[PDB]
C-alpha cells in the first residue's frame, strides 16, 4: 500500500493567514468590539531607510513603466530576508507599514530577560545582512485592542512599551540597535555591551559578549519552551505553524474581516496577482487622534471604536479605505487612502477633503479624544503586498504618505492639505488658508501647505 | 555531467485526465457511438450527507459574499481525504455527483472475493476519518456505455451491480457501510462480521475480523497483482498513474470531449481558477428516461444515444448544458443546467420549460424508452470543481438540484416545475396545472408544484 | 533554531532570464549601440522538421478550437527534451526560431578540439531521443553584435562559423549530424568516424569511436573547467545558473529590453499565460539586408543599427513588431509581424505593404547595405512561447512564415507579397506586378506572387 507524497495545500484560509500575525490567527477571542487584552513581551521595530526615495526614482523613464514591479521585487527581496530571520528567532510579525515592520515576542514576565537576549541576537543578525536598517527594541507590558464592525476588524497594540519601541527606533542611526530604558533595565546586562545615547536614557547595543560555556543554540532551545507556536517536530521545516492551518469556515470568517476585499479577490483566484502592485496617484488622508493617556487601553479603546464606526461610514460614502491603523504621533493614527485598486472616483480630491472635515468634526466630540489632526496629501504612491510569502501585507509607500503623516503631527488640531490637493480640488479658494511653512523631519520641501478651513467662518 | 531535478510537468493532457477515471484515460476504445463494454468489479458509492444544507447556509450574510469560496474549500478538504483513501486502496473514481462519488475496482471474476475485502477495509477507514458519511458497496457484472457526438463524449455504468450500489447506499444510516446481496454472497464471510437489515437482503458491516496470521499489507500486495494501474516502482509516490501521462494529441483530442469548454478554458490558462466556483441562480432540468430493462446495455445503449443526440441539439438552442448523466430513478438521468458560467441568457426560465417540453416529446417516441419524466427547478446552486487535485470534476450542489430529481421521480411521465420557475416564466398560467403536493424523500417543503402542460389541450 | 526550507524564488528577473542566453544574462557589456564582441566557440543548429506541417493540421476542425494549445504542448514536450540535453552538456541556447534553435559553447581556442567532442556526443544523444531532427555543427571565430535603442535591445551572432552552421544544417538529411569543414579540421579525428558529403566539404558523423581507457564522464568533467556557468556544487541540481539570479534593478532594466512588452505583462502576472499561445491571422514582413562582407561585424554592425533605428520607427507607426533577427540568406534578416497579441489593427495588409516599402527605400541608401529584399505573406500562424521552463522564447511558426522567407531569398532586391496580401490590401491593382512563379525550396505552391511596385513609375 503506497504512502504517496501529500503536496502542501495552499487553502484560502492559509493564504488569509499570511496577512495576519499569530496573535490574531491563534487568538480565538470574542467578536465583541472593542475587545482588549493584556500581556507582556518584547517588541522589535525594524525600519529600512531609503525606500521612500527609491519610490520616487522608480517613476522615472529609466524603469520603462515597470517601476512598480521592479520596486516591489527589490523591496520584497530584502524584507523577505528580515522576515525569515524574525520568524526563525521565534518572533511574530504584527504589522508592516511601508518599509518598516513591528514584531512581538510574547512571553510571561519571568522570561523577558532571556527573550531580550534572543531578540538582540536576532537584531544583530538582521543589521548584519545589510538603504540602511534601523532597529528599536522595547520590553514590558503590552495591551492589544481589536475594534471594528460586523464585517471588518482591526487590531493595534498600545502602552508604554509600544511608545518606547517607536521612540527607540527614531533615535537609531544607520544600523544602530537601540534598547528602550525599560528593556535595558530588564535585560541580561552581564552579556550585553552598550553605549549611552546623549540626552537619552535609551542605549545603543555595541555587542553580545556571552560568558564562557554560553551556547546560543542551547539557550535558544530552552527559550522555545516558552514559544507557543514555534514550528517543531514534523513541522520544524516550516517558517510558521500557520502554514498548517486547515479549512474551518468559522475561523476563516473571523480572519477574513481583517483583509481588504481586493486582496481576498486575489486569494480567491478571481484577479491576477500583478493587479495590486502599482504606482498610482492617490490621496492619503492621515488621521491622528490624541488622548489624555495613550497608554490606557480601557479608556482609549471605546473611543477608538467610536471613531472607527464613524470613519468607516464616511469613507464608504466619499469612497476611501483604511489601509492601516497604529499608535504614532502621541496618538492613534488611521492611514486612509482614496483611489486604491478599484476605488478610483472622479472628484477624489474634493471628496478626500470633505471626508476629512466630517471625520474632524465628529471625532472632535468623541469623549476622551483630546485633539484630532488630519493631513491630506496627493500624488503617486506605491501600493502593493510587501513581505515574505508566508507573512506579508498590503501597504503604501511614498513621499506623499510621509508628508501627510508629518503634516498631521506638525499642524495639530486642524485639517491640512498639500498643494496638489488644494489646486486640484473643486472647492473655492477661501475654504482654505495658506499656512506658515514648517521645517519637517523627513521632508525636503513641500510646496505651499494649507489648512482646510471649510465652508463657514 | 549533472542529473538535474525534473520538475513535475502539468501538461494540459494531465490536467484533462484529472477530470476522468482510468476506465476512460487508459480505455483506448473505438470512437463509434454508442460503444458498450462488459466487465466485473466492485463498486463503492460514498455520500457525504449535509452539504446540501450547508449550501443554503453559505448564502447567508455571515459569509460576506465568499460563500462559494468557503463552501468549496471545506467540501474539497473533506472529499480530498476520501479520494486519497480510495486511490491508495487501488480504486478508480468514476464520477462525482454533488457531495457523492462512485468508485470502481475492476477485476477478473476470480478476484472479486479478495477485492471485496480490500474495499470493505477502505470503507471502514473512510467512515473512520469522519455531516455524515454513508457507503454502499456492490459487486458483479458491470456494463459501460460511451455515447456522444463528434465533439462530446459521455460515459455511464449500467447493470444490476450499479442498481445495487445505489439501493445499498440509500439504506445506509449515518456512517453505515452496506453490502448488496450479491456482494455479501461473493465476499469472504469468514472475515466479515455483519448484521442483517430489516425487510432487506442487503447487510450491514459491523467489522473485519481477520484470522490469525492474516496480514492486511501482505494481502493488499497480492491483490495489487490484479490492479493494472496501481502506481508502483519509481511512481509509487504518486496517487495516480495518470499524473505521468505525456502529451499525445490523439489521446488529448479523445479525452477533451468529456470535459466542458469552460473547464478546458481554465486548464488552458485562459480564465482565472476562481471563476468557476460560484453560488449562482440557475435552472436545473433533470431528465429521466425509463426502459423496460435498465440493466441491458445492448438494448438501452442505442436509445440513450438517440435521446442524447436530440437533447444536446435542443440544449444548444435553448442555451443549456448537460452536467452529468447516470443511472438513477430506475432509469437514465440527465442533469441539465441553464445559466452555467458564461451561458446566462435572459428568459432562461421560459427556455428551460420549452426545452423540457421538446425533450419530453421527442424522447417519448424513441424506441425502447417506456417513460420520460422531467423535473424543472430554479434557484441558487453551488457550481464548482469538486474533489482532489489529481481527481476532480465540475458539479452542482443545492436544494433545487435535489428538488428537480425528486420531482422527476415522484411525478413520472410528465414535465413538472417549481414555483420560482412557474412565477418567473413568460408563459400564460393555463400552460400549467397546479399539482397535488407529495411528501418527497429529502425535501422540507417545496412551494406549490406544477405540471408544464404546454400550449395545447 | 530551525533551518527551514527556502522555496525556489521565481522573481521577475529570473523569469526574464529564461528568455535570454547566458551570453546576455552574464554579459554585463556597455549600453552603447552598436556593441560588438569577439570570441571562439562551437555552434549547434538543431531543426525539428515537420512542425510547420503540423501547424496547418492543428487548424482543422478535429482540434476543436484547441489547436494552438495542443500544438504548443506537443512542440514543447519535444523541444524541452532537446533543451535539457543541450544545457546538461554545457551549452548556451542563444535563440529559438520556429521549431529550430541555435546553441553555443564558448571557449578559448585551445579548448575547441575537446569541446567539439562534447557537442558531437550531445548531438548524437539528441538525434537518439527521436518529425525528424537535423543538426548542423560549426566551430571557430564568432562575433556578437548588440544593437538597439534606449528601450529595446537585440543581439545576433555573425561570422564564418555562423554561416557554416546554417549551411551544414541545410545539407542534413533526416537525422544527420553534419560538421562544417572547419569543425572537421579542428576536431579530434582519431575519435570521430565520418562519411564525406557529395560536392561538399562538410562531413557527416557516423559515430564516436572512443579509444581504450577513454571515459566520457571523466573527459566531460575536465571540459567543465572551461565552462564559466556550468551549475555545480550546491547548484548542481539546476539546469541553469540563471535560475539563481537575484533581484537587481540595474540588471533587470538591461535584460528586459530584449523581451517584448506582452511577455513582460505575463511575467508580471498582469495577463493570463494562455493568452500568448494562439493560432491567429497575421502578416509576416521578412526583411533581408545583404552586405558586401556578411562576416565582418565592424562593417556591418553600424549599418544594422542604422537600419534598426528606421525599422523600429516605421513599425511603431504602421503597428508591427520585430519578432526575431538573425543572419540568414547571405545577410541580416528581420522577422517582423503585424497583428501580434494586442497589435491587431484594421488595414493591417495595406500598412504592412507601405511599411515594407518605406523600409525598402530607407535601407537601400544605408551605407554598406548592398541589397534589400522583403517578403510579405499573410495567413494563420502559430504564435507562442517555445522551449523549456528554464529557457524559452516567443516565436512564430507557419507555412506563411517560411513563404515570406523564401520570397525574400528567391526575389532579391524587391518587395514581394503573396496573394492573400495582394487581394486583401486596399491598394489599386497597378501598384503591383504579377511575377514569374519560381520553384521554391520548402514551398508546395504559393498562389500567385506579386511585386509591390508602389505608387509611382
Ligand atoms: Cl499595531
Ligand atoms: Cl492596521
Ligand atoms: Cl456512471
Ligand atoms: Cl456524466
Ligand atoms: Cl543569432
Ligand atoms: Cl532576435
Ligand atoms: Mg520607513
Ligand atoms: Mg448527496
Ligand atoms: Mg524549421
Amino acid at each position: 500500500m503506497n504512502t504517496p507524497k501529500e503536496e502542501f495545500q495552499d487553502w484560502p484560509i492559509v493564504r488569509i493567514a499570511a496577512h495576519l500575525p499569530d496573535l490574531i490567527v491563534y487568538g480565538h477571542f470574542s467578536p465583541e468590539r472593542p475587545f482588549m487584552d493584556y500581556f507582556d513581551g518584547v517588541l522589535m521595530f525594524v525600519d529600512i531607510s531609503g525606500f521612500t526615495a527609491m519610490t520616487e526614482k522608480f517613476s522615472s523613464a529609466m524603469y520603462m513603466d515597470r517601476g512598480a514591479e521592479q520596486l516591489v521585487e527589490i523591496l520584497n527581496y530584502h524584507i523577505s530576508a528580515i522576515v525569515e530571520k524574525v520568524l526563525i528567532f521565534g518572533g511574530d510579525i504584527l504589522k508592516f507599514a511601508g518599509d518598516a515592520l513591528l514584531a512581538l515576542w510574547r512571553v510571561e514576565r519571568k522570561q523577558l530577560k532571556n527573550i531580550i537576549t534572543v531578540v538582540i541576537k536576532c537584531s544583530l543578525e538582521i543589521h548584519g545582512l545589510f538603504i540602511r536598517v534601523k532597529i528599536g527594541l522595547a520590553a514590558g507590558h503590552i495591551s492589544m485592542l481589536v475594534f471594528g464592525d460586523e464585517t471588518h476588524s482591526h487590531f493595534l497594540v498600545i502602552g508604554q512599551a509600544v511608545d518606547d519601541v517607536r521612540l527607540a527606533q527614531n533615535m537609531a542611526q544607520m544600523n544602530d540597535v537601540i534598547l528602550s530604558p525599560n528593556c535595558w533595565q530588564l535585560c541580561d546586562r552581564s552579556m550585553i555591551e552598550i553605549e549611552s545615547v546623549p540626552d537619552q536614557r535609551a542605549v545603543k547595543v555595541n555587542f553580545l559578549k556571552p560568558p564562557p560555556n554560553f551556547n546560543f543554540d542551547e539557550f535558544f532551545t530552552k527559550c522555545t519552551t516558552f514559544m507557543h507556536y514555534y514550528p517543531s517536530g514534523e513541522h520544524k521545516n516550516l517558517l510558521r505553524l500557520a502554514c498548517t492551518l486547515k479549512p474551518d469556515p468559522e475561523l476563516e470568517m473571523s480572519l477574513q474581516k481583517y483583509v481588504m476585499e481586493s486582496i481576498l479577490k486575489q486569494i480567491d483566484n478571481k484577479q491576477l496577482q500583478g493587479y495590486l502592485s502599482e504606482l498610482r496617484p492617490v490621496t492619503i488622508v492621515f488621521v491622528n487622534l490624541m488622548f489624555e493617556d495613550q497608554d490606557k487601553a480601557e479608556e482609549i479603546g471605546p473611543a477608538i471604536q467610536d471613531a472607527y464606526m464613524h470613519i468607516t461610514s464616511v469613507l464608504k460614502i466619499f469612497q476611501g479605505q483604511i489601509n492601516k491603523v497604529f499608535m504614532f504621533d502621541k496618538g492613534c493614527s488611521f492611514l486612509c487612502v482614496f483611489g486604491f485598486p478599484g476605488e478610483k472616483v472622479p472628484d477624489e480630491l474634493t471628496h478626500a477633503l470633505e471626508c476629512a472635515m466630517d471625520i474632524f468634526d465628529f471625532c472632535s466630540q468623541v469623549h476622551k479624544i483630546q485633539t484630532v489632526s488630519i493631513g491630506v496629501a496627493s500624488g503617486i504612491v506605491f501600493c502593493g503586498i510587501v513581505g515574505h510569502t508566508v507573512r506579508h501585507e498590503y501597504t503604501v509607500i511614498g513621499q506623499k504618505v510621509n508628508l501627510a503623516a508629518r503634516m498631521m503631527m506638525y499642524y495639530p488640531g486642524i485639517v491640512t492639505c498639500d498643494s496638489v490637493t488644494y489646486n486640484g480640488s473643486n472647492l473655492p479658494a477661501y475654504f482654505f488658508k495658506e499656512l506658515p511653512k514648517k521645517v519637517m523631519k523627513g521632508v525636503a520641501d513641500s510646496g505651499p501647505l494649507y489648512q482646510y478651513w471649510g465652508r463657514t467662518e
